[PDB]
DNA sequence: ATGTGAG
DNA sequence: ACTCACAT
């Protein structure tokens, strides 16, 4: 967050590479945590061997900086942003059901765009196809007042299914967020609790019905605990017609909904802050689950939770609401 | 079982 | 950080 930016861009411009165009992952840890220790600095870097001094930054990632803040910008993020195989990489990698591996693959084999794609939907495997099918408004997000219709359209759904059923939109939305890229519910069922085996059904059927009335039109994955799919708002009579957007539905303990909803109201960076600096409090919250973590790496029995809050007052950390959490 | 992808 | 689903 400091006067430091254009030197971290570089460095995330340059694992976005080592992840999407090289084998490397480690490159890519290395590079990315680079950025993390050069983002909380205090200071202005003005050398190279500056940057070093701090952990995470070593020989070769600080002989590159003194490049960046000695002559312009890097040469290695050229050759590369003038390059067709990794500019085309980076391309395929924005459908879902795309990454690495696959566009790597695609790529090698002289395909590169949408149109190289849906002359090639062979190539490709469920997902992907419907990544591709759906790929202009996936990239698009959603505005609030179309939000709302949804959720007032799967919780009024799931509670003519059967009112047992409890459906809590999270991510952006329960942030706050004017905008949201994917609707995220979590759902809760009494019938089902954390010493109860599986009940795949309870979701399922809310599954089924919403395709039922038509509000979800695709599925990209769907198992015990989760459903991954595609829904899109009621076509306002011809034409007007709302974009098709992505859905998770996630079925959760009755018991463990706090530590649940936790999990999902993101950011996926505030999850990794929480959970990291939980693990310096020797705690390993979950999805499900905070435990102490004992003496070696045996995680003993859970934890009692009646709110997020006590999630937050077990690793001794402050409160931070729906609308903080980045 | 593992790798990959998404989360 | 830590899980879940798919496809070998
Ligand atoms: C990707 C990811 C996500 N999570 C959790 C935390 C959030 C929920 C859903 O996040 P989403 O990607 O939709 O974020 P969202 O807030 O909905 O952002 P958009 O509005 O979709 O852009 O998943 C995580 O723990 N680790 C991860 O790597
Ligand atoms: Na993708
Ligand atoms: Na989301
Ligand atoms: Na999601
Ligand atoms: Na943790």
């Amino acid at each position: 967050e400091t006067l430091n930016g254009g030197i971290t861009d570089m460095l995330v411009e340059l694992a976005n590479f080592e992840k999407n165009v090289s084998q490397a992952i480690h490159k890519y840890n290395a590079y990315r945590k680079a950025a993390s220790v050069i983002a909380k600095y205090p200071h202005k870097i003005k050398s190279g061997a500056e940057a070093k001094k701090l952990p995470g930054v070593g020989t070769k990632i600080a002989e590159k900086i003194d490049e960046f803040l000695a002559t312009g910008k890097l040469r290695k993020l050229e050759k590369i942003r003038q390059d067709d195989t990794s500019s085309s990489i980076n391309f395929l990698t924005r459908v879902t059901g795309i990454g690495p591996s696959a566009a790597r693959k695609l790529v090698d084999e002289g395909i590169k765009t949408l149109e190289d794609l849906r002359k090639n939907e062979d190539k490709l495997n469920h997902h992907q196809r419907i990544g591709l099918k759906y790929f202009e408004d996936f990239e698009k997000r959603i505005p609030r007042e179309e939000m709302l219709q949804m959720q007032d359209i799967v919780l009024n759904e799931v509670k003519k299914l059967d009112p047992e059923y409890i459906a809590t939109v999270c991510g952006s939305f329960r942030r706050g967020a004017e905008s949201s890229g994917d609707m995220d519910v979590l759902l809760t069922h009494p019938n089902f609790t954390s010493e109860s085996s599986k009940q795949p059904k309870l979701l399922h059927r809310v599954v089924e019905q919403l395709q039922k009335v038509r509000f979800i039109t695709d599925t990209l994955s769907k198992g015990e605990t989760k459903f991954m799919g595609v829904c899109q708002l009621p076509s306002e009579n011809d034409e007007n017609e709302y974009p098709h957007r992505r859905i998770d539905i996630r079925l959760q303990p009755k018991d463990q909904y706090y530590c649940g909803v936790l999990y999902f109201t993101g950011s996926d960076i505030f999850n990794k802050n929480m959970r990291a600096h939980a693990l310096e409090k020797g705690f390993t919250i979950n999805e499900y689950t905070i435990r102490p973590l004992g003496v070696t790496g045996v995680a003993g029995e859970p934890l009692p939770v009646d709110s997020e809050q006590d999630i937050f007052d077990y690793i001794q950390w402050r409160y931070r609401e729906p609308k903080d959490r980045s």
